[PDB]
C-alpha cells in the first residue's frame, strides 16, 4: 500500500494569508496526484489533478506543485469560503490512498 503523509493535521490562518499544506507519498507516484477540499458536512470537490492541473472553476489561487514523492498545495491568498479540510490522494496503485487531511482553520 502506497501511504499518503499530510502535514500539519491543522492549522489556522488569516483571510489573506498564503497557506502550504505538504504531502509525502511513502513509494514513487510520478504526478498520480489529486488535491481535494471538503467542508464540514459535504463531500470532497477535486481542486486539483495530475499533481498541478488546476479543476475547472477553481480558483487560481490554489495551486499544486511536486512531482515523485512530494507534493504542494498553495493557497496564495485566503478567502473565507476557504475554510475547510483539504486531502491529497495518490491515484497510481490501487487501492488509491488519501492524506489524513488538513482541517484549515480561521485565526
Amino acid at each position: 500500500d502506497i501511504q499518503m503523509t499530510q502535514s500539519p493535521s491543522s492549522l489556522s490562518a488569516s483571510v489573506g494569508d498564503r497557506v502550504t499544506i505538504t504531502c509525502r507519498a511513502s513509494q514513487d507516484i510520478i504526478k498520480y496526484l489529486a488535491w481535494y477540499q471538503q467542508k464540514p458536512g459535504k463531500a470532497p470537490k477535486l481542486l486539483i489533478y495530475e499533481a498541478s492541473n488546476l479543476q475547472a472553476g477553481v480558483p487560481s489561487r490554489f495551486s499544486g506543485s511536486g512531482s515523485g514523492t512530494d507534493f504542494t498545495l498553495t493557497i496564495s491568498s485566503l478567502q473565507p469560503e476557504d475554510f475547510a479540510t483539504y486531502y491529497c490522494q495518490q491515484y497510481q496503485s490501487l487501492p488509491y490512498t488519501f492524506g489524513q487531511g488538513t482541517k484549515l482553520e480561521i485565526t
